[PDB]
């Protein structure tokens, strides 16, 4: 079998089960989650082309160094696309996550220079744009209506062989990290798709999980939350210990397994090998930090990561409770007491807690409001972790969901932004006026604060946060 334990159960489904799967599919494509056909070949269409392009610079670039017109002939080179298209779970406005992979004799420099410039004047490319910078260096750009992250790593191979498998830990020999960090999205990708018994059944059910994470409002990496890597290991895991079930069965089992799981025990897709490579490894044994994470989701590719350790005490009780809620759901579904569209109900979200914290950010332009936004949304933890230590708070929920903020000034146009969010208590303008004045010296120490880039917050209970928004 697959995984680290003997599965739960070996049991294949009932006519039953066939149903009740059939209903589900039924249920999800109203949501939007399951891509257009037509769509779905205009992106093959399209990856068809950047591979020929890939091809097409290597040899050039192979041929500029005089390379003998033997290897020219055979060095290869390809894009191997990883993340949600690859798991075949995107949506609708999801770009594409590709590696560009090429030979020894092609750098790093090559790549954002003839290769980038090759793009640039593609006819279907638009808004190019490069981050060379990054920790995960990559080329950012529309091909043809498709948004493409396309990232470069140079093997110490001479030619690149067509049935070249990426999980490979040989691969990453003394390599400079950025092409070692470079390489990790696909290792994952490829090492899940590998680890679960049933690829369509694991998929399907993957599409549920995910819809039903953003409409509880508990989908966001950057904020604590899961995001689609773990959200995707996590039902991997799931399909690990019930390999014959078929999507309705593993979207219940999925609430089963989780709403009862004991962290911060890890979750593991399967057993970690020790590397001579000196790369971090998530390993509590021998990192007493490591210790510390409260809900540990486990990347299996060497380097082994924990992919949620912004999880805090707030979201890891958020995210329990909302298993269990889950559970009840799926188990009156079984029992043909609620439709799956009980399951993906948006409950409201501005009337579960009895108090909120409102959190405004402005910009004097749209370009302004976009960088801002991103640079206050990566701070909001800091409120969140100071929350934490407040001896009246149980927790903080952040809505990851941000919206149009009202207006303030009827004579200008406004560009404002804002999130909301819920607390649960077991004065508190010291924490957030320590917050706001945070943002503002980081921003700024940063270099990356305008001038009239605004934010502020107020707390307010849940009966007037009623007029504070549209
Ligand atoms: N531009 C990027 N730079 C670095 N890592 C990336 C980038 N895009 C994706 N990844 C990595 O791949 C992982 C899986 O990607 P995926 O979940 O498909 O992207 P996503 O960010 O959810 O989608 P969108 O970019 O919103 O369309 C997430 C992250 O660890
Ligand atoms: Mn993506
Ligand atoms: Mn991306």
């Amino acid at each position: 079998h697959y995984g680290i334990t003997s599965p739960i159960s070996l049991a294949a489904p009932k006519e039953t089960d066939c149903l009740l799967t059939q209903k589900l599919v039924e249920t999800l494509k109203p949501f939007g989650v399951f891509e257009e056909e037509e769509e779905l070949q205009r992106r093959i269409l399209i990856l068809g082309k950047l591979n020929n392009l890939v091809k097409e610079w290597i040899r050039e670039i192979s041929e500029s160094k005089n390379l003998p017109q033997s290897v020219i002939e055979n060095v290869g080179g390809k894009i191997f696309t990883f993340g949600s298209y690859r798991l075949g779970v995107h949506t609708k406005g999801a770009d594409i996550d590709a590696l560009c992979v090429a030979p020894r004799h092609v750098d790093r420099s090559d790549f954002f220079t003839s290769f980038y410039d090759k793009l640039k004047l593609q006819e279907e490319v638009k808004d190019l744009r490069a981050v060379e910078e990054a920790f995960v260096p990559v080329i950012k750009l529309c091909f043809d209506g498709i948004e493409i992250d396309i990232l470069f790593a140079r093997l110490a191979l001479q030619t690149i062989p067509e049935d070249l498998d990426l999980r490979d830990d040989s691969l990453l020999k003394n390599l400079d990290i950025r092409c070692i960090r470079s390489l990790n999205g696909c290792r994952v990708t490829d090492e899940i798709l590998h680890l679960v018994p049933n690829i369509d059944n694991f998929r399907l059910t993957l599409r549920a999980i995910k819809l039903w994470a953003k409409r509880h409002n508990i989908y966001s990496n950057i904020l604590g939350f899961l995001g689609g890597v773990s959200w995707a290991m996590l039902v991997a895991r799931t399909c690990q210990l019930y390999p014959n079930a078929i999507a309705s069965t593993l979207v219940h089992k999925f609430f089963l397994v989780f709403s009862k799981w004991e962290w911060p025990n890890p979750v593991l897709l399967k057993q970690p090998e020790e590397c001579n490579l000196n790369l971090p490894v998530w390993d509590p044994r021998v990192n007493p930090s490591d210790r510390y994470h409260l809900m540990p989701i486990i990347t299996p590719a060497y380097p082994q990561q924990n992919s949620t350790y912004n999880v805090s005490v707030s979201t890891r009780m958020v995210m329990v409770e909302e298993f269990k809620q889950g559970l009840a759901i799926t188990d009156e579904i079984l029992l043909s007491k609620a439709e799956w569209s009980k399951l993906f109900e948006a409950p409201n979200f501005f009337q579960k807690y009895k108090h909120y914290i409102v959190l405004l950010a402005s910009a004097p332009t749209e370009k302004q409001r976009l960088e801002w936004v991103g640079l206050v949304e990566s701070k909001i933890r800091i409120l969140v972790g100071s929350l934490e230590k407040n001896e009246f708070i149980t927790l903080a929920h952040v809505n990851p969901q941000s919206f149009p903020a009202p207006k303030e000034n009827p004579d200008k146009e406004e560009f404002r932004t804002m999130w909301v969010i819920g607390l649960v208590f077991k004065d508190l303008t010291y924490d957030i006026q320590s917050f706001t004045d945070t943002v503002y010296r980081q921003a700024i120490n940063s270099k990356m604060f305008e001038v009239d880039m605004k934010i502020a917050a107020m707390h307010v209970k849940r009966k007037q946060l009623h007029q504070l928004l549209p």
